[PDB]
């Protein structure tokens, strides 16, 4: 920077900038890239606290310590003060970062590596991939010194040796004829006793079966619920609440059959045999749709068979994996584009299950990192669509909805499990070829298809990556997107990822290569797993769509929530609006 004679000579970085001060032309000729440059001022805006010695600037630049608040880390460090993994500052779970390259491009913000962009007092910092913890400071070593930011205390796992453990075995029956003291819900609001008027004349026209004990006020499984035991409360009528046990993880895989025996080979085609629908609910308070659901009439009833049917056959070679593409119209009746009502955005995806409820992700109306909170008059549905950009008149409908359920188990906290929420719509859809109903299978039939080798039908808009991710590179395309996904058995499904495969979720999704990332991050947020039925030649729902971990880190699987238990939790609501 003086010397003129050393003007002769062309700038360094590790001689003019570092150990003199070199000019930010000085530091272009000791740099050449642009980049270079811009991440040397970040540096040096941060690192004017450690301009000298050199190790002190140069520690402060490299960024594999802390240095100051530490905005200048670089390093690998993905733990934070108590220990909780840290979250993607791409993926927005669990807590979306505003912060990024368009608040504070400086921090230069890492794969998964602390940072601190919006100058956090606690030093570098990371989110937390609990949606519980939004920030924490991370154990970053002290520039120049055997120092990290904070004192590692991480998170250890709860011990056993302070616990009571409990030696009853699992229930099985669902906690039909369950006979402990447990009276409250739950999360603790105690259950009435069913000698009180409400529960008594529930029990009187309710179909509960005698054989389950009715016990004084415990709450019991007299319908057959599989999602566990239940219970009615005072207040609003028709009020349902769980009573949360030691439920095993059961799933539809374990049962055997005793009509189908040891000839599982060349898979047989229905002889003439065409399943009569066994309506499961009653027309009168489940509504329409329920007789014929899961039908497309143009396709199953025009007697046309789409393209990719066949390729849900696991008889082709290695089960080559199918990509999606333009879809034909009309496809898919029965999903619904729900959109915020004003602007007009994209948000999520429900399933138009029957006529007058639908299915959406508990996620999709509530989540605390995300700061949503929606009321009724907050969002609108499309029915029938196949592009976003325009309103086909033709085919599709905008409807608005008058009351929402929330599943009372919805626990963000751990796993997003019993991702459940209900809809009723405000104003009915007519009739059309377009819109359909489609079915919810029982056990045995969800078993039979499990075991009859029939590959699964997702549908989604590919708004799944873009919600949970903020990769940049590939915006929104203009077309349906319908996959082939076979079922993946639970052990690799387990083996994927560290979240747990709790109870009421299934797998699905292609099995990854290497270096060639799947399309297991496609679809839409609260979007159904559709499967088709050559046994009744209807089409069936079987999954619900959660936070997939494939858009996180790279071969990943799909995991997905079970709706086939819902049954008897279906006509806990609808009997609230059929009294
Ligand atoms: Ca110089
Ligand atoms: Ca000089
Ligand atoms: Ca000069
Ligand atoms: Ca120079
Ligand atoms: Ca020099
Ligand atoms: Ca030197």
């Amino acid at each position: 920077a003086n010397t003129f004679l050393e003007e002769v000579r062309k700038g360094n970085l590790e001689r003019e900038c570092v150990e003199e001060t070199c000019s930010y032309e000085e530091a272009f000729e000791a740099l050449e890239s642009s980049t270079a440059t811009d991440v040397f001022w970040a540096k040096y805006t941060a690192c004017e606290t450690a301009r000298t010695p050199r190790d002190k600037l140069a520690a402060c630049l490299e960024g594999n310590c802390a240095e100051g608040l530490g905005t200048n880390y670089r390093g690998h460090v993905n733990i934070t003060r108590s220990g909780i993994e840290c979250q993607l500052w791409r993926s927005r779970y669990p807590h979306k970062p505003e912060i990024n390259s368009t608040t504070h491009p400086g921090a230069d913000l890492q794969e998964n590596f602390c940072r601190n962009p919006d100058s956090s007092t606690t030093g570098p910092w990371c989110y937390t991939t609990d949606p519980t913890v939004r920030r924490q400071e991370c154990s970053i070593p002290v520039c120049g010194q055997d120092q990290v930011t904070v004192a590692m205390t991480p998170r250890s796992e709860g011990s056993s040796v302070n616990l009571s453990p409990p030696l009853e075995q699992c229930v099985p029956d669902r906690g039909q004829q369950y006979q402990g003291r447990l009276a409250v819900t739950t999360h603790g609001l105690p259950c009435l006793a069913w000698a009180s008027a409400q529960a008594k004349a529930l029990s009187k026209h309710q179909d509960f079966n005698s054989a389950v004990q009715l016990v004084e006020n415990f709450c019991r499984n007299p319908d057959g619920d599989e999602e566990g035991v239940w219970c009615y409360v005072a207040g609003k009528p028709g009020d349902f609440g769980y009573c949360d046990l030691n439920y095993c993880e059961e799933a539809v895989e374990e049962e055997t059959g005793d009509g189908l025996d040891e000839d599982s080979d060349r898979a047989i085609e229905g002889r003439t045999a065409t399943s009569e629908y066994q309506t499961f609910f009653n027309p009168r308070t489940f509504g329409s749709g329920e007789a014929d659901c899961g039908l497309r009439p143009l396709f199953e009833k025009k007697s046309l068979e789409d393209k990719t049917e066949r390729e849900l056959l696991e008889s082709y070679i290695d089960g080559r994996i199918v990509e999606g593409s333009d879809a034909e119209i009309g496809m898919s009746p029965w999903q619904v584009m729900l959109f915020r009502k004003s602007p007009q955005e994209l948000l999520c995806g429900a399933s138009l299950i029957s006529d007058r409820w639908v299915l959406t992700a508990a996620h999709c109306l509530l989540y605390p990192p995300w700061d949503k909170n929606f009321t009724e008059n907050d969002l609108l549905v499309r029915i029938g669509k196949h592009s976003r950009t325009r309103y086909e008149r033709n085919i599709e409908k905008i409807s608005m909805l008058e009351k929402i359920y929330i599943h009372p188990r919805y626990n963000w906290r751990e796993n997003l499990d019993r991702d459940i929420a209900l809809m009723k719509l405000k104003k009915p859809v007519a009739f059309s070829d377009y819109i359909h109903p489609v079915c919810l299978p029982d056990r045995e039939t969800a078993a039979s298809l499990l075991q009859a080798g029939y590959k699964g039908r997702v549908t989604g808009w590919g708004n799944l990556k873009e919600t949970w991710t903020a990769n940049v590179g590939k915006g929104q395309p203009s077309v349906l997107q319908v996959v082939n996904l076979p079922i993946v058995e639970r052990p690799v499904c387990k083996d994927s990822t560290r979240i747990r495969i709790t109870d009421n979720m299934f797998c699905a999704g292609y099995k990854p290569d290497e270096g060639k990332r799947g399309d297991a991050c496609e679809g839409d947020s609260g979007g159904p797993f559709v499967m088709k039925s050559p046994f009744n030649n209807r089409w069936y729902q079987m999954g619900i769509v959660s936070w997939g971990e494939g858009c996180d880190r790279d071969g990943k699987y799909g995991f997905y929530t079970h709706v086939f238990r819902l049954k008897k939790w279906i006509q806990k609501v609808i009997d609230q609006f059929g009294e």
